[PDB]
């Protein structure tokens, strides 16, 4: 049949693991989680933080790969892409390719690859130990996309799947969350957190 990228938990020999800031479901936010669903609701172009945890830190050289895949087998094999609309924004990013859903912000380091042989989109950066002070060490990402967006996801589910890897590209460890990209996150999350108490 066909290969798709992994998707199983996995926190490796240093204990990777991600996690979500508590960010509640008022109107206003921009990014938030269901532990409920694991699934991060946020909006177009913003800030998305997601926390890496490890029991014990992993080697220099060690990187942080992030890539959308579409969460139903019928839509597996596509590669989750921008849609031709949003590859036409202007923004302050040099580096980001047009084509590519999810980028790294605030990271001088980071590096995009559209693989020559599977076609995935993917956004890779050095894995750093936590700021002073900081239990934890945080990347921000962004969705450049909506779900709704039909000429992209077109309403098909997705998840990010989150992977350590050596300097080589050999898995250390790897996480995945469902993300919901819309102008709305707080009032998503809860909606989808009702239908499922019922
Ligand atoms: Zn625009
Ligand atoms: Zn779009």
């Amino acid at each position: 049949s066909s290969s798709v990228p992994s998707q199983k938990t996995y926190q490796g020999s240093y204990g990777f693991r991600l996690g979500f800031l508590h960010s509640g479901t008022a109107k206003s936010v921009t990014c938030t989680y269901s532990p409920a669903l694991n699934k991060m609701f946020c909006q177009l172009a913003k800030t998305c933080p997601v926390q890496l945890w490890v029991d014990s830190t992993p080697p220099p050289g060690t990187r942080v790969r992030a890539m959308a895949i579409y969460k139903q087998s019928q839509h597996m094999t596509e590669v989750v892409r921008r849609c031709p609309h949003h590859e036409r924004c202007s923004d302050s990013d040099g580096l980001a390719p047009p084509q590519h859903l999810i980028r790294v912000e605030g990271n001088l380091r980071v590096e995009y690859l559209d693989d020559r042989n599977t076609f995935r989109h993917s956004v890779v950066v050095p894995y750093e130990p936590p700021e002073v002070g900081s239990d934890c060490t945080t990347i921000h990402y962004n969705y450049m996309c909506n779900s709704s967006c039909m000429g992209g996801m077109n309403r098909r589910p997705i998840l990010t799947i989150i992977t350590l890897e050596d300097s080589s590209g050999n898995l250390l460890g790897r996480n995945s969350f469902e993300v919901h990209v819309c102008a709305c996150p707080g009032r998503d999350r809860r909606t989808e957190e009702e239908n499922l108490r019922k």
